[PDB]
């Protein structure tokens, strides 16, 4: 349905209790997901499946501060399957923004951008297909 990359304005940007909900289906094939928590041209929370990183599926979390990534964070636990429906939870809590897939914990980033405000934009892009991405309060 949408077209990726897709950018989900976060109006007033991002607050505790702010649920994103991505669903889409991974394509055949897929190399790589990436929602992109952007605070202007910083990603404050990049989350980057990879579906072949050196033939190993992992996700990897980083901030994007003045165009240089951070200290990435990895999970190796990857619940998105290439070809496959998914659905990614990003809660926004006070102190990390907690990704659930598929309705499991998957990680949780500890805030490395303060100003959750400004974090007004969710970028959507890989090799998804997607099929809707929202926000709502919980
Ligand atoms: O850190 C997220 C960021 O990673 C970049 O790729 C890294 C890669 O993860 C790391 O193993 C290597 O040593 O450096 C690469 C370049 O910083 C991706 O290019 C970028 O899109 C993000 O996913």
């Amino acid at each position: 349905p949408l077209i990726v990359p897709y950018n989900l304005p976060l109006p007033g940007g991002v607050v505790p209790r702010m649920l994103i909900t991505i669903l889409g289906t991974v394509k055949p094939n897929a190399n790589r997901i990436a929602l992109d928590f952007q605070r202007g041209n910083d990603v404050a929370f990049h989350f980057n499946p990879r579906f072949n990183e050196n033939n190993r599926r992992v996700i990897v979390c980083n901030t994007k501060l003045d165009n240089n990534w951070g200290r990435e964070e990895r999970q190796s636990v990857f619940p998105f399957e290439s070809g496959k429906p998914f659905k990614i939870q990003v809660l926004v809590e006070p102190d990390h923004f907690k990704v659930a897939v598929n309705d499991a914990h998957l990680l949780q980033y500890n805030h490395r951008v303060k100003k959750l405000n400004e974090i007004s934009k969710l970028g959507i892009s890989g090799d998804i297909d997607l099929t809707s991405a929202s926000y709502t309060m919980i």
